[PDB]
């Protein structure tokens, strides 16, 4: 009982379209999406790097991560097998519903193991071995501290229906994968609150309140409508994935479309998660730092108490803007993967409710993405202009520090 076991690509994409559905069964919320995504990647990665001489590992790249152990020289070990094993052991330890992943799990193994037992064991444990030890750098990056850490006029409020208090507020405490410090692309301030009517600020109120109001002139057909609610990607709504998630299934449709290996498949994936992690920690430190006003909140306050925005305003400071800063970062790294120009049809939303977008590059749905948050009456101008620059500037920097790609024979 010796037959060879064909792992693909699509198995990687198995495991992470599983924890995908976990993370919305168990309300995770955009940050924390970012960390299940990134974690199982790198253990992958790095048992694809200790064993294929085209990419390096990421060992001494990235913030206190060491050598993983080497596979055992007297056993016959299929990689990709151990690199599944692997991405699915951390997977199941980062969510709630461990059983909910167990059963990915449990079925694959069963065939596995119908197949060939002895590789499928050996195989089996050195993903193991390699998921504790990234297990165990995991577990040092200030996550399980801050679960129990306490908790002008233009200070963020916050905003109906629901009234729940900001999500993660001390995110900007996690240990950064390649950032410097969480701080490191600390974005220009806001500008002032103020409702003085040739204030910058209150300009960018009108700019809301307006954009608003066109749509409702338009009616429920519009484009605009369309836009917001294809990206708005927020669980909080009184069944939907979070941004990190949405662009982690655009890297599966380039890396599927371009009929990537598994390896290639992997540092794609993990490039981009990695730098979607340390967007997110840059993204809500600057936010709790400013710990801007929404544009709702105001615009009832002291402008028209009837105004309503298209989508529902998530619970947390305004500036700057997650989807757009994530957006940069992520687009940034598959522009530098999978090239600019790449187009593509995203049904990453069809099976929450959504119809097919086409894009013509990731610098385009990108921008779409960003645009999405004015049409939906949530940011401001600021929040969205100056969180793209910094999430293409942070996904400009781990792109050019992290060296993973690395051709055996040039
Ligand atoms: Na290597």
């Amino acid at each position: 009982k010796e037959e060879p076991i064909n792992i693909t690509p699509e198995e990687l994409d198995a495991s992470i379209d599983r924890v995908t559905e976990i993370m919305i069964h168990d309300i995770f919320s955009p940050p924390v999406a970012s960390r299940i995504f990134a974690y199982p990647n790198v253990a992958a990665y790095e048992i694809v790097a200790a064993t294929n001489d085209n990419y390096n590992s990421l060992a001494g790249q990235l913030n206190g991560l060491t050598a993983i152990p080497e596979p055992d020289t007297t056993k016959t070990i299929n990689y990709e097998l151990a690199a599944v094993v692997a991405h699915m052991e951390l997977s199941k330890r980062l969510i709630f519903s461990e059983d909910r992943m167990e059963s990915l799990r449990d079925s694959l193994y069963m065939v596995w193991e119908g197949k060939n037992p002895v590789l499928f064991s050996d195989s089996k444990a050195y993903g193991l071995q390699v998921a504790d030890h990234i297990g165990e750098w995991m577990n040092k990056d200030n996550y399980a501290q801050t679960r129990t850490m306490p908790k002008d006029p233009g200070r963020w409020q916050p905003t109906p229906p629901a009234y729940m208090d900001g999500i993660e507020p001390h995110w900007n405490k996690i240990r950064p994968f390649v950032l410097d410090s969480a701080a490191q692309f600390k974005p220009v301030p806001p500008p002032a609150y103020s409702l003085e009517e040739d204030s910058a600020f209150y300009k960018e109120l009108k700019e809301v309140y307006d954009v608003r109001n066109k749509i409702t002139e338009e009616g429920d057909s519009s484009e605009e409508i369309q836009i917001a609610r294809f990206w708005d990607c927020n669980p909080y709504v009184s069944k939907k994935i979070t941004p990190g998630a949405h662009w982690m299934g655009i890297a599966k449709i380039a890396a599927r479309k371009t009929n990537s290996d598994f390896a290639k498949t992997l540092f794609a994936y993990t490039k981009a998660s990695v730098a979607m992690a340390d967007a997110f920690i840059s993204c809500w430190d600057e936010k709790y730092r400013s710990n801007l006003i929404r544009p709702e909140t105001v615009i009832n306050q002291h402008i028209d108490d009837s105004w309503k925005p298209v989508l529902q305003t998530p619970p947390f400071p305004e500036y700057t803007s997650g989807h757009s800063v994530v957006s940069g970062a992520a687009s940034v790294v598959l522009t530098e993967v999978f090239g600019d120009n790449f187009s593509f049809d995203d049904d990453t939303e069809v099976p929450y409710g959504l119809p097919i977008r086409s894009f013509k590059s990731f610098k385009q749905a990108a921008d779409e993405a960003a645009i999405s948050r004015m049409y939906g009456g949530i940011h401001y101008r600021a929040a969205i202009e100056v969180g793209v620059k910094q999430g293409r500037d942070l996904g400009t920097f781990v792109v050019n520090k992290l060296h993973m790609l690395s051709d055996k024979k040039v």
